């Protein structure tokens, strides 16, 4: 069946570029097959020799071919998973059954805990989505065709039309330039993010809630999940995160907020007419009767011809239609107002004519539900009206609440400008004590701080203006203000003061971001010191959120030491919050790749310390993971399923707490791991030199994914990207070798204790299992090829040293997990691209192949390329394709 | 499986009204089962005795129950047909194969004939749709649930959720008042009609064309049906037909025209963004390159924030996106202009900013298609772009072209006002010759006729103002001007002159309506006399359309005589048109019921005389038939399939022409039939008396279906309705008895000639077979019950006489067809309603049961009822239910 895609695609490839190129692709496929089979490292050079002959356009077409074959492989994989799972006629029903049988927990305990559980998924525009949106659509159509094909209810003509359809959709995908020729704007990122709503999430949330209702009824709970129960919520960073991104201006935040508001209004308006058509009952309570009579009083006996349906005044015979008719009016004016507010700078639509409250909207629909239930129509109410109720109470008036993130030093610059202009000192030079006392005196004082005549920099005015934009916009449009590089209470209080001083009517909650290992070590102390400030603890209202970054932790220290320190951090933060009677919810800045704290969602949630969630979880979805977990109905459902199940289990089934021997053992193990990591990534003075040559790191910025314009000083995303492209995975497994070897060296029974830990401690089991997965996607022969082709003859053995540790570390991993279904084949395509990526890099770093109208062929697609005509496009294509094959970018 | 619906519905009925009423419904079902089985006429009285006991509310609930059970039976029937047809893995592919094998016709002949073939389906608001739209939606949801259930890919939870869904949707249907409490406005009729577009037709037309493409490729024709080839078109009467309907004012026509235009604009706008996303190619011709460069010149470097997607200026890298971007702009302004024009009386949107031409729209899309084909992307072009092309060239800027219909006497009144005010005579008193000469002198003259100071009646001003409204609106928004009761060329020329004189820039074609038998007899002579007028034949441009009514023909004369005269009419009209070298297209005013010329569509088309269509057909779809043939994807497809196949076959496979012995035989047979018909329906002086008592005719107007406020002087719709409710079908079979008996009496070999005619002449075969179908839906015991319960003891034998002829006629029908799968059961429910309808009529026509806030029970739903509280609702419910069971209203 794997041969099917090969057949169809290669047929189209021959129909587009001839037999010769299809035969050369087939040769490359056969060489790569002999490599992923026999594993002879000579086969790689045998393949590269064939790759050198390729013309400038032909090499482009080859990279194109293997890239699209990898994409098709991903789509067929998704179809086969969805069907293989569907033909069974963790999981929600299974989780409920296990919670009842195993742990003796009762249905009402599961229902009660589930009512009070919340999962806040926040989508980010982190530049990890390699495939452009113009192609993502075509992939969606192709997986639709393949899903409809993988079935036994095909009527011959339908199958033929799907053949023509899949053929034309592949041809259309292959006929689009996969290369972003300009990087996006932040608004473009926010559109790419929100597109999953008016395509999947909007209908996916009500369906998922209905399924939860079904499961609860399969445990004996006739009751239904409350429509206003917040089981899942959505936040966004798109247009809000300005940390290190000067292109995210205040006008950008205004733009994305108004945008989201207009989208929400449009969706509700499209729904409301069909809902009005269904609510055709004539029985209601005395309550809904009285209200509908009120609306019919001010019914405006007018033509009302701007609508299509129900343009005549709605009779009181159908009262639900009266009330929903008023909801439609306020929806129409809400949409038109947001449309003008966005299109121009203003609107004449009266605010009283729109929905201003989150639940001015909800009130009439709630009334309809009470009416239907009182009159015996609970089945009807639990249908489209319940779907709509859940959509309102889940998406509100602005589809997603927007977070604003900014580094602490920018707030410090602002305050320093304020104290210098006020002739009271320099806030920068002040100690922490002084900053705290001053900020407190101003927060509790009543006199304004700065004035119109405060001297501002473009940066200072940037942050002040973002605060004014926050003040001008509705409160329910924003989420949290996240402080990057937050270290002291003065960093939070600075934001509270700048908010209050910028006349932010309803100030949003402040949340610190601890991402570097040093900040994670000292985080509980800082949070405790903040809660010690009685003013802040009294204004925090017993609830605090703090963000815990995962990207940078495993970059400066070992991955093992980073994970372990993260566990300690969560644990002691909960300790502090409990010590101050504050409900702490922790915001996990997880990635898609294990190197940035990624991995399977339920495994990541299981590897959290116990009693640290408590029905309140907040997780990032890094750009590319959005597509991974919401591009199809089934994907979206499996996502919300996975999250809510893992949280509920982690609430009622607490993971085992580590034995103290395991605590000290992991402390020692972490020390050895960190020394082993920094030994090779920072102590070696030639390491950065070898890295900038053996990996395609430097070229990452050429993909133009995001809108953001030594090794310690680079972003973690291209850091993981470099070692995953080469399939070496250094940042995933580095410290583990020396760690384990030292732990068995110091004591031989520590082997029995490692075996003991892998079979009982969820955190350790998940860590080791992830490392094993990452090893299963690794092949050191690739890194060997990159060294042989791109690294100078001098420090060739350096890489070999690494190659040693790799295998050594792998030997230890399987030794702890106790290990020694036949997918493979895709690694063949990937291998070809690996070779193509290596040789092309060699031709890129040369002088001869450097530079000293319309387009009718691929080579004319890059006229402003500093490198040779056909080369740059080929390199970008190789990166895209390899990322697709590995199902991860960074 | 029939028991399934009974189970589910009766479960809900018990959950809504208790065991007692469910048991009484079950008793009624069992009595009706013993009646439709044993056929004992005592069982009917046995059932009515049970019906008399019912409380006022309970009888309402019983009629409700059997009505909804009949509706569910219809839906299950539709599902079972669609699946039973789908599990085969006339018809298009079969028709092609037969045209090749049987008749030796070649593929290019079928393709050429199919290119030049047109089928114009015109939807009417004729008051035959008994079920209100508020309930029609619920039926749609219920058939969706039942369709998804009738399958073997159900995953347990999906099946349970569909159980809850179908339960709540039945409960919602049963919880709506099925009774229209006020009759609709014409605009409401036009909305009900157009709703099938933005639900089924809009996506159904491209799919159907794709299927035709598939069939053509299965004959070896790689070519595709031209996007602009007009295989199917849609016209409307909703808001245009004012014949006898004073509520269809000129403002109504303006309203429905602007409405339709705004709907079309909205649909195109919703499509255009997704089409823009797909057309992401970068290769184009020099032509499309030059045009896209033109658009990028006047690109308006602006924010363009009113859009959601593509708000940035579209780069020339993707030229299809540039051009489709301009199409989107003109679509946005077209929609906004029509929206303001409708909402207010005017718009500030410049006309140059919108699409004014039918193919100003088409030009850029045509260019995109030429580009894709030239660059090798014909597969891509034959996808969404082809779907969109076909939708544009099929629906245009206003979804349907509107017809205006008006009776001739109103034009005559206008002209008489004009000649009297001009002091030149009285146009009424003028002979035909004089009217022709005068009208010709004015049409060819250049001086204006009437002025501002012409004295007008409300009627005269009605028609003049409809002409001004026609002049004010775009030409492509209107279809034809149909003249009711048209008898002379002066009737057509009057409309041509009134149009020209009301400054109708592009005057619409005039078409006469011959519906009464007298007018059909003299139609060819009148058309020939019209073509004799050289001025009109020179302005007609070789094309003429004439309408042929079917409703009134079978009302004043026999059904057989009516059908036969219709055949003669078509035949001699074609003779005249060929004699004048005019391409005649005939407009068949067919109904849904056989009594109004209804029946299966392919059978009606086959019963047309040969060489009378010639790739040009125009057929009405009477109100209720719209729902019958477009309420589901499958129904819509089977409809367009049936029509286009029947027309193509009737073009290449001409039906046999009648032998002259059959001509004279049918002439005699028609004379005997007409005398037999008028003998009982007009000669009998007590006939009208017996009719107004034995049938529920008089109560028809109580259903409030349409917006239109002796027996010769009633409408044909309630005429067929009365005899189908009682299941007697008098107007379908009346003349056939005496006709056949006289034909075998005059000559015994005429029996062998009838046997000869039934096996070779398609018109006769269809006629007899239809009569046999109508007999299969008849039961004279019902009419016997109505007589026994409602007809005075005096003329009881009169009905029995009719009952005699019934059986007698039936004996003859099966004797000609040579006749002597087990659905039945539904006739049980119908029978119950029959009984309920009879006894209730008896209680309605009494003095004791006559009349001399909110609502919380069914009896309070009618507070202004002249009859007893619970009675009127029960009668209306019985009519609705019986019509549903018989699948026909009138």
């Amino acid at each position: 069946y794997d041969a099917l895609l090969l057949d169809r695609f290669l047929d189209i490839l021959q129909d587009l570029h001839g037999e010769d190129l299809r035969e050369t692709v087939q040769e490359l496929y056969e060489h790569s097959a002999e490599y992923e089979g026999k594993h002879e490292p000579k086969k790689l050079e045998e393949l590269g020799s064939v790759l050198t002959s390729l013309d400038p356009g032909d090499s482009i077409v080859i990279a194109k071919a293997f890239s699209h074959m990898l994409n098709l492989a991903n789509l067929a994989e998704e179809v086969q998973i969805a069907y293989r799972r569907r033909i069974k006629k963790s999981d929600l029903e299974e989780t409920f059954k296990k919670l009842v049988g195993d742990l003796n927990k009762s249905p009402e305990e599961i229902f009660d805990a589930l009512k009070n559980q919340t999962v806040d998924l926040v989508l980010t525009a982190h530049p990890t989505q390699s495939v452009r949106r113009s192609l993502l659509q075509k992939h969606g159509r192709i997986r639709d065709c393949l899903a409809q094909l993988y079935a036994k209810d095909i009527t011959p003509d339908d199958k033929q039309e799907l053949d023509e359809a899949l053929q034309r959709e592949i041809q259309a995908a292959f006929r689009t330039d996969e290369i972003k020729r300009t990087p996006p704007t932040p608004q473009d990122e926010m559109r790419a993010g929100m597109s999953y709503f008016h395509e999947t999430i909007w209908k996916g949330v009500p369906k998922f809630l209905r399924r939860v209702d079904t499961a609860l009824k399969n445990i004996g709970i006739e009751e239904r999940v409350p429509y206003n129960a917040p089981l899942i919520q959505f936040s966004s960073w798109m247009g809000g995160d300005r940390d290190g991104n000067p292109r995210v201006t205040p006008e950008v935040t205004r733009d994305v907020c108004l945008l989201a508001r207009m989208m929400a209004a449009t969706m509700y308006f499209n729904q409301i007419e069909d809902l009005m058509f269904e609510m055709s009952m004539w029985r209601c309570n005395d309550e809904l009767r009285a209200r509908a009579d009120e609306v019919h009083a001010n019914s405006r006996k007018d033509a009302a011809k701007h609508y299509i349906e129900f343009w005549k005044s709605i009779p009181t015979t159908e009262p639900y239609r009266v009330i929903l008719g008023d909801v439609r009016d306020k929806l129409y004016h809400t949409r038109e107002r947001a449309h003008q507010l966005l299109s121009n700078g203003h609107s004449d639509v009266p605010v009283e004519a729109t929905f201003i409250n989150l639940e001015q909207f909800l009130e009439p629909l709630e009334l309809c539900y009470r009416s239907l239930c009182s009159c015996g129509d609970r089945p009807i109410a639990d249908g489209s009206l319940l779907d709509f109720l859940r959509q309102v109470s889940t998406f509100g008036l602005s589809l997603v609440r927007l977070d604003i993130r900014q580094e602490s030093d920018r707030h410090t610059d602002v305050l320093d400008a304020i104290t210098t202009h006020l002739d009271i000192g320099s806030y920068r030079e002040w100690s922490e004590e002084r900053r705290q006392e001053w900020l407190l005196s101003e927060l509790s004082g009543k006199r304004p701080l700065f004035g119109s005549d405060l001297p501002k920099t473009e940066e200072i005015a940037d942050v002040l203006d973002t605060f004014h934009v926050i003040a001008e916009l509705p409160a329910d449009s924003f989420g949290a203000y996240i402080i990057s590089m937050a270290t002291a209470p003065s960093d939070v209080l600075a934001v509270e003061l700048l908010q209050r001083e910028c006349r932010v009517k309803q100030p949003l909650r402040v949340v610190p971001l601890f991402e570097k290992l040093a900040d994670l070590e000292a985080a509980p102390a800082a949070v405790a010191r903040l809660f010690s400030v009685d003013w802040y603890k009294n204004r925090i209202n017993g609830k605090q959120e703090v963000m815990i970054g995962y990207s940078d932790s495993g970059k400066d220290a070992g991955r093992l030491s980073a994970a372990w320190q993260l566990y300690k951090a969560q644990e002691e933060l909960v300790k502090v919050a409990k010590e101050y009677g504050v409900k702490l919810t922790m915001f996990h800045g997880r990635g898609g790749t294990v190197g940035r704290g990624g991995g399977p969602t339920h495994l990541a949630i299981l590897s959290q310390p116990p009693d640290t969630i408590n029905g309140s979880l907040r997780v990032t979805v890094q750009g590319e993971v959005i597509e991974q977990s919401f591009g199809e109905e089934h994907l979206c459902f499996r996502t919300l399923q996975r999250f809510t199940a893992a949280t509920l289990e982690h609430g009622m089934r607490p993971p085992i707490s580590p034995k103290p021997e395991w605590r000290a053992l992991l402390d020692e193990m972490a020390v050895v791991a960190t020394e082993e990591y920094r030994s090779v990534v920072f102590q070696e003075p030639r390491f950065v030199e070898y890295f900038r040559l053996a990996t395609p790191e430097l070229e990452y910025g050429r993909m133009n994914i995001g809108s953001r314009p030594g090794i310690e000083s680079l972003r973690a995303i291209p850091w993981i990207f470099a070692w995953i492209q080469t399939r070496f995975h250094l940042p995933v497994w580095l410290g583990f070798g020396s760690a384990i070897r030292h732990v068995i060296e110091k004591d031989v029974r520590n082997l029995h204790m490692l075996q003991d830990m892998y079979q009982h401690w969820p955190f350790f089991r998940v860590t080791i299992d992830l490392i094993e997965m990452v090893f299963a996607k690794g092949d050191p022969g690739i890194a060997a090829l990159y060294d042989k082709l791109l690294v100078s003859e001098e420090l060739w053995p350096f890489g070999e040293k690494l190659r040693a540790n790799f295998e050594e570390t792998k030997k230890l991993i399987l030794q702890t997990a106790g290990h020694k279904q036949r997918l493979r084949l895709r690694d063949s395509y990937i291998t070809t691209l690996n070779v193509c990526q290596a040789y092309t890099l060699k031709r890129i770093r040369d002088p001869s192949y450097h530079v000293t109208k319309p387009a009718k062929e691929l080579i004319e697609l890059n006229p402003t390329s500093e490198y040779a005509p056909g080369l740059e496009d080929t390199l970008i294509l190789t990166m895209k394709g390899i990322a697709a094959g590995l199902q991860n970018t960074g």
